[PDB]
């Protein structure tokens, strides 16, 4: 897969397509509407692809 680290601004909104979402039960998780993937980590900051 790929090697390194990532997240390292967690003071940076989320780019297009991703939206955070608060839950009692589920709490906060990252749904990308584009990417179709959900994780709690923010992969905001300089990152192309």
């Amino acid at each position: 897969g790929s090697s390194g680290s990532s997240g390292l601004d967690s003071e940076l909104e989320l780019p297009a397509g991703w939206e955070k979402i608060e839950d009692p039960v589920y709490g906060i998780y990252y749904v990308d509407h584009i990417n179709r993937k959900t994780q709690y980590e923010n992969p905001s900051g300089p990152s192309s692809g």
